[PDB]
């Protein structure tokens, strides 16, 4: 390798950081706390442990457990020899982590002692992984006991930047989990390119180094959106709660005074309507939801405890970050309604990312804020194919840009606002109408608890939509009422008001998938 | 060129930035305003303009005035076609300008009216040059009227990221320029790199986006420190002062609120000690003194007028910038002199650098804080070598290292001090003596104008220092008394205090170079 | 190496020459005489020296002295190790040295001790130079102790032919010199090829096995015209004056009865009007006058001494040879006049030569004897381009053919006369005249010392001519005497006899260049 040539590799995050303080605390919830220091003698430790293993520069190896210091080493120990990380998403069924253990060939799997009966099911059919490390929170942990017996010193290799660290198969519509997976040049380009955009805000939204770490997300999605590099990267506190429970998170919060954090809807909604909140000082709080949606009574309810509430967006493909909310100075004066709509948007692109929005013919619709289309995108953290793929591969990456698969429309300013996905619209007549906003309506109704818009197709008017409802607790209101109650509102274009094929149906129960979103894929087998 | 392939140019730069306000404004003091949708429009104009010259992907072009708008768009325009652009030292004389000009060979000059008379001494010389661009500031300019006939759409090449963009010709102690250069990857790295680390910072010495930036640099010395790249990919406002006047300097910063700017020590002085800043308003600036040693009383006579000074450190090899001072929350409490020591030193290093301190046989010496050696560092932003150099080059990258030059300490924290140079130092018996510090010993002296310190050598001790003193009006002090004098000080090692052979001399005139600094080489040939 | 694919390099001139006599002499006049073992023995010692002060195949050696045996055997010793051998051109200017030795990047410097004052002005700014070799004439030569340390065997290494062997560094009008480079397959077709052509020749001009060779040339210029390679092939006996003193020459010539050598019109002149050679015997010399011009009268002056004077060409960037006078033995029968017109000739071109006339489109314009046109010519011994330059290279080989520079017509039995330069044509009205008739004219004039000629640009007329002379001792000549004087002759074209504009004025000085000739160039600049 040439010295003169520069090789951007995650060991120059952890290495070369933005600030270093050695005596900077790393605390695991009420069980364990060190300092930086001690972090990377551990994870030169690991790396030793790992060399002795066996471990090669081309070889996998498979984390399965919480939020901890044990997954923020192996974010950093694994990648830096040169293996790649597998991040194993432990909500899916045992027959889809058996699928993504076998297509990636993980050959060391790190697993927690509360994941052991998954491996129940699934031990048996594994072929390819020669030894399991089992991760404990007493003393007794397989992971410490390694750690105790090596060096703290190691010498870190120097590869090529273009060596691939991460992957984590998400699980779109597919049929089976599709392989993502990044280099370490699109890792550092990531968060130095995030931090350059986030850091630089005026007042409002911004990470800086007096700050406090905290993930609230599964941080085996899409590498916890990456902020764990960044906080290390600022040389920031860090605080891992473990197993999410809404009260040692307020607990945590409260006693490590934590400033940043970020989480998806429903474990803020958990977290605010928690009884220990009540007493609570939330005015330093910087909570991120980008995980999907966020409502905007939600987002008002969170603002009248005073935190600061923004969005952000994300895919698992692209890196994930693609776009933030930040506000103006001059937008920090609205009073806590225009903010709530502000602050629930998509948000404006980040930087190096290009962001058009285009059509079934790749057309480059205009940004006036009425016409909806596909998002497509270019950015420097984006996957190049999925992992063992072709056709899926060249549908992701048509027409020279990244397909993301959800339909919106940008304004004038810049500002993104999400509409629906592109297999979710109601396609009727030549229109391209969104199942969201049916949703949205019917879900208001005092005697409706959840509403799924599935499109029926027709001989005519293209595919026609068909609304699936459950009904509350000793409620009882007959289909003629659910068709009219949605006639009543106005504002709706093409045949007097996309109200004549409706097609409500009573469903005492809708399917979801293992995650809890509404699997609209089974629904459409189920009544069509 | 694959779409998946992201390379990193300075297009995405201006195209994909951190924030794009279209109404925000660029000045050009007191001579013309317009927004930065018009700035891309010329942008786009003046790519246009010099494709019609025909400028192509290869080709080179030179330009020479003040800062304005125009060097700010030559700073975009020329690089995204593709050619390099070659910042001439104004300040060089004509000889060095010739050389350093047919070195380079530029197909397109664009000069100031003002530097017309140099050019006068050069011309008749002057090859591989087709075309002479002169720049007014009236009407009458050619830049206007050749933009003026160009179309505001131009649609910009993708190109390796590793084409070199920008060459400027640094001066040390060579006999003759050096051609330094740098690529899009580098400076797009660079720019990224240094928001990250800045624009992070809790409360102190923080570039934002409601910030408003004034360069007070030459703009053509390291690419203005890089500023006006980090300025327009935030979408803030510039102001562009032209020939640095200190009253017009004061106008603009009161009338226009900058915030933030970039000085040397002299400018400082002189906008500080101008009648006009008694009774101006300085706590919103945010001065950075990287150009050479901020001394520290006139750091704490700046920060009496509440105004956040800090140093950088830079090259012109490296970026330029290598370390920036930050000051965490708890060094915010110091009153005005430990903060004034602090915001003088040297810094410490920003992200994604090595910085190690090194000797006469690379050892790596430790970082003690008392033990000094020669800076070597490691980044993305260095140039591999010099222009049509070998031997040179393989100097400046001795030992799979960049070598600076600065003979300096690094302590237990991590701030750096510089503290000589290589060539500068008393190798006296077999110790390194700096002869900055027996300098600054005997500028104190109440009748003493200017010291320069040289080296005289000897048969034993090494080489023995040898003073040269210029006296101030009226005054005549024996050489005995200056050599007593210097030996009144205390805590100094070797022979007694290394006052037996001071060897101080009158001169009635001190050498300096063509930009102002003392020329000990020529001094050595005058006297030994 | 394939022992059957055979190599042309410089170590088959002397290892395989056509005769070699083992007791011929090597003289440096007056100082040294040796022979040729002892000259082979010298030159493996100094190849010994050379690989100790770790001298390799792609070093640079520099050498300055007058002509001797040392500057013979570095002719031999330094390309045949490999390294370039850089002749330093001692007749340019201190400044224009140091440029020539840092753009070359020499490693050793041979200097003779008194061109010491001007590496005086120099050896401060000079790096890349690691040591320093003082030739003398006494016996404190470093070169000789250096020669005296080493023995004399020494196995010669076998590289490609292409590899670089000279360079010399001419200065035309370019603003800086220009470096020149020559191979070993080059320099060995060179001499060959003029050997068979010069050698060749029935009874006049001819170099032979019998003759005794003597430069009287600078031998950095053009490698002493490339004689000295084939006096040392042809095994002669070899006499080397030193500093060129006329009366020491004539001494030499007498003494060691030289027969060969070769010579600049001046030099001639003053060899010519020494009172030593009023009763000298030159009826066995055979001078080639090829500097530059050989005037009518000079060339008559001589031949009635009963000297084979023959005048030839060469430009620096040409091997230098490219054409020399022949005489026919019917042409040998003309008396004094007709003989001094066609030996004064710029001559036929030598075997392997095309040499064409073309104007600025490359049109190839005929051989009538009238037409005038630029030289451009291909050899198998012309340098590929200018080191480290595009440009001036470019148009060096512009449309496939060598440029020379010099305008010229072609007779129908193939003599070239050369009538003026390419840059120093008057091109009134649409015609092309030459300023040297013109100067010849005004030359002859009683009162006249020295005339100069230059174009003044004219709205129309193209460019008219102004005339700028000298006059003589105790002369006053008005400026309209000397204009009707030339408007007496006859036999011109376009208006009248383009004498309407001569333009004549009365200088005290005219500049000239550091070698000794008329510098056109600034003489433009102080008139217009
Ligand atoms: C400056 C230092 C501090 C930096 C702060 C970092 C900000 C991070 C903000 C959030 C990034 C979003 C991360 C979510 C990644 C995707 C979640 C994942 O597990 O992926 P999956 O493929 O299952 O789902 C992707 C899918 O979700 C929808 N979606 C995601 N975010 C959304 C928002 N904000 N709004 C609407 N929809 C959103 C999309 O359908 C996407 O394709
Ligand atoms: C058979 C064995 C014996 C062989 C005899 C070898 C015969 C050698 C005859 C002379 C060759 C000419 C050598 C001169 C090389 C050029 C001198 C030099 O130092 O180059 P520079 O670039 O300064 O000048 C080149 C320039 O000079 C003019 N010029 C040269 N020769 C000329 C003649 N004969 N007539 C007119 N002009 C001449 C040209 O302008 C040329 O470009
Ligand atoms: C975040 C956003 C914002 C950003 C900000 C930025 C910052 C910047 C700072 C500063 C940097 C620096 C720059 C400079 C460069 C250089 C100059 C030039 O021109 O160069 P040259 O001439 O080559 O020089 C160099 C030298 O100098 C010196 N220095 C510098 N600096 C310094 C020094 N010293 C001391 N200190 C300091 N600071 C050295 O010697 C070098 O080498
Ligand atoms: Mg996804
Ligand atoms: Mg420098
Ligand atoms: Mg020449």
């Amino acid at each position: 390798n040439d010295p003169s040539n520069y090789q951007l590799l995650i060991k120059n995050l952890l290495f070369s950081p933005v600030a270093f303080n050695p005596e900077q605390e790393i605390v695991y919830a009420n069980h364990r706390r060190h300092s930086y220091k001690t972090f990377h003698d551990r994870v030169r430790q690991f790396a030793n442990a790992l060399t002795k293993m066996g471990v090669k520069k081309g070889d996998t190896v498979a984390v399965m457990d919480y939020d901890s210091h044990r997954y923020l080493e192996c974010y950093f120990a694994i990648p830096m020899i040169g293996a790649k990380l597998h991040m194993i998403n432990v909500r899916l069924s045992p027959e889809q982590i058996l699928y993504t253990i076998d297509h990636a060939e993980d050959d060391i799997i790190l697993i927690h002692e509360e994941f052991l009966p998954i491996l129940d099911q699934i031990k048996g059919r594994i072929d390819t992984v020669t030894r399991y490390v089992v991760l404990r929170d007493d003393e007794e942990c397989e992971y410490e006991r390694l750690l105790e017996q090596e060096s703290t010193e190691y010498n870190f290799p120097d590869f090529d930047e273009n060596t691939v660290a991460t992957t984590f198969y998400t699980t779109g519509t597919t049929g089976f989990p599709k392989g993502v997976f990044f280099t370490h040049r699109q890792l550092v380009l990531h968060t130095m390119g995030i931090l350059s955009t986030i850091g630089t805000n005026a007042s409002q939204g911004r990470l800086h180094q007096g700050d406090i770490y905290m993930p609230i997300t599964p941080m085996f999605h899409v590498h916890a959106w990456g902020l764990p590099y960044m906080a290390t990267m600022l040389g920031v506190k860090q605080v891992y709660p473990g197993k999410y429970v809404p009260d040692v998170l307020l607990n945590l919060i409260e006693q490590e005074k934590v400033t940043f954090s970020h989480c998806v809807p429903t474990i803020l909604h958990l977290l605010l309507s928690s009884p220990k909140s009540k007493a609570m000082d939330f005015s330093g709080w910087k909570v991120v939801i980008g995980g999907a949606a966020l409502p905007k009574a939600l987002c008002k309810s969170a603002l009248e405890r005073d935190i600061d509430v923004f969005a952000g967006y994300g895919m698992s493909e692209t890196g994930p970050i693609l776009s933030i909310v930040q506000l103006t100075p001059e937008q920090l004066e609205l009073d806590v309604d225009q903010q709530a709509e502000y602050r629930s948007k998509t948000g404006k692109k980040v930087a190096l990312v290009e962001a058009y929005i285009v059509d079934e013919d790749m057309n480059k619709l205009p940004h006036d804020g009425e016409t909806a289309g596909e998002i497509v995108v270019r950015a420097p953290w984006l996957t190049p194919n999925y992992y063992k793929d072709n056709k899926n591969s060249k549908a992701l990456w048509r027409g020279g840009y990244l397909h993301t698969g959800d339909v919106a429309h940008i304004d004038d300013e810049g500002f993104i606002k999400i509409t629906d996905r592109v297999k979710d619209m109601i396609k009727i007549s030549g229109e391209w109408v969104s199942s969201l906003e049916l949703e949205d309506i019917l879900h208001q109704h005092q005697s409706v608890s959840e509403v799924a818009v599935i499109g029926m197709p027709h001989n005519k008017w293209g595919e026609v939509p068909l609304a699936l409802v459950t009904l509350k607790e000793d409620a009882q209101v007959t289909e003629k009422e659910l068709l009219g109650f949605a006639k009543d509102f106005i504002n709706k274009g093409i045949l007097a008001r996309e109200a004549l094929l409706l097609k409500v149906k009573i469903v005492d129960e809708i399917a979801k998938t293992s995650v809890g979103k509404v699997d609209k894929k089974e629904l459409r087998k189920l009544h069509l």
